[PDB]
């Protein structure tokens, strides 16, 4: 934490970026280093619970996964600093691209850098609760990055159990935690099939012209979302595995990593 510290001066405010919440693009001064700041203000966010994600993300460091460059956690208003990812968002990254140069080979490479970054969070003990495009960055050269968020601590074989009044985001969540507010590295598993379906689609909305509150009535009935038009039927019978509904019987981030970097060093 103290080897994290930084004073507030370091940094200047450049832009402001606004679905995110306080989240600002920084220049870190001495480096000449575009960054990206977040800032605890209004009670947005509590302050034990911005103090202890700026203390988990110290512990992650995986190249799929936004890096933590610093903290101002000592005086009010507190900071978060992390490295800038120059294209935005994958979400809007995919919808606006050239298809002719995101084109197959580069959908299979998203996918296999953000499936390693799930890998990794499997095997040190996290789980994610919002996978999802939007919540993926994208620098150059089709460089994909995990937010760091919003990363709870759970061992593989345990149960997370949302508080009450929690609203999901249901169309990417997974019918235990839907019913039942569980989460599990199995449920993000879940929620990594609906952002696989995403980019196949190159940024279409989900369960298009669903009503949400029929979709947990649909899901427990086996209706799954059909294969994209241009989906190769490889990467579709893994969406449909992260689909199904014991997540015990779903396949875990290590083998779904395998699974599509074979496929990406085959093309
Ligand atoms: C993980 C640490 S943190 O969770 O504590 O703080 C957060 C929270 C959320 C973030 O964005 C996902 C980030 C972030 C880190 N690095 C980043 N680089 C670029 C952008 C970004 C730039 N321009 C446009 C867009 C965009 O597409 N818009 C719709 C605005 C997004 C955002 C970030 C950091």
């Amino acid at each position: 934490y103290d080897k994290w510290e930084m004073e507030r001066t370091d940094i200047t405010m450049k832009h402001k970026l606004g679905q995110y919440g306080e989240v600002y693009e920084g220049v870190w001064k001495k480096y000449s280093l575009t960054v990206a700041v977040k800032t605890l203000k209004e009670d947005t966010m509590e302050v034990e619970e911005f103090l202890k994600e700026a203390a988990v993300m110290k512990e992650i460091k995986h190249p799929n996964l936004v890096q933590l460059l610093g903290v101002c956690t000592r005086e009010p208003p507190f900071y978060i600093i992390t490295e800038f990812m120059t294209y935005g968002n994958l979400l809007d990254y995919l919808r606006e691209c050239n298809r002719q140069e995101v084109n197959a080979v580069v959908l299979l490479y998203m996918a296999t850098q953000i499936s390693s970054a799930m890998e990794y969070l499997e095997k040190k003990n996290f789980i994610h609760r919002d996978l999802a495009a939007r919540n993926c960055l994208v620098g150059e050269n089709h460089l994909v990055k995990v937010a760091d968020f919003g990363l709870s601590r759970l061992m593989t074989g345990d149960t997370y159990t949302a508080h009450a009044g929690a609203k999901f985001p249901i169309k990417w969540t997974a019918p235990e935690s839907l019913a039942y507010n569980k989460f599990s590295i199995k449920s993000d598993v879940w929620a990594f099939g609906v952002l696989l379906w995403e980019i196949a689609t190159y940024g279409m909305s989900p369960y298009p012209g669903i009503d949400l509150s029929q979709v947990y009535e649909l899901l427990e009935k086996d209706y799954r979302m059909e294969r994209p038009e241009g989906c190769p039927e490889k990467v579709y019978e893994l969406m449909r595995a992260c689909w199904q509904w014991n997540p015990s019987d779903r396949p875990s981030f290590a083998e779904i990593h395998q699974a599509f970097e074979t496929m990406f060093q085959e093309s």
